[PDB]
C-alpha cells in the first residue's frame, strides 16, 4: 500500500482502483511518505470522527 | 480541494502532489464525480490519532 511516486504517477489508474476497493494507499518520495489517497467517504467520515 | 479528473492527476502528477502539500487535500474524480481525496500525509496521521 505504499507507492513510490513515479510508481503512483505510471499505474495512477490502479492506484485510485486500490485505494477505493483496498483502503488508503501512501505515496512516498525516496522512501519517504508524503501523501496518501483516501475514499472520499472515508475521509468525510474521518473529518466528523475527529 | 480542487478537483481533477483522473486523467488530468495522472498527467500531471507531480503538480497535482504538489498541490497537495502546498494548498491542501485535492480531490480525484472520475466521471465527473468525486472519487478520492490526495491528503498530506502529516495530515491525515494526526486526523486518525484524533479519531
Amino acid at each position: 500500500h505504499v507507492w513510490p511516486v513515479q510508481d503512483a504517477k505510471a499505474r495512477f489508474s490502479e492506484f485510485l482502483d486500490a485505494c477505493i476497493t483496498e483502503g488508503p494507499q501512501i505515496v512516498s518520495r525516496r522512501g519517504a511518505e508524503e501523501a496518501v489517497l483516501v475514499p472520499i467517504g472515508e475521509w468525510r467520515r474521518l473529518q466528523a470522527a475527529a
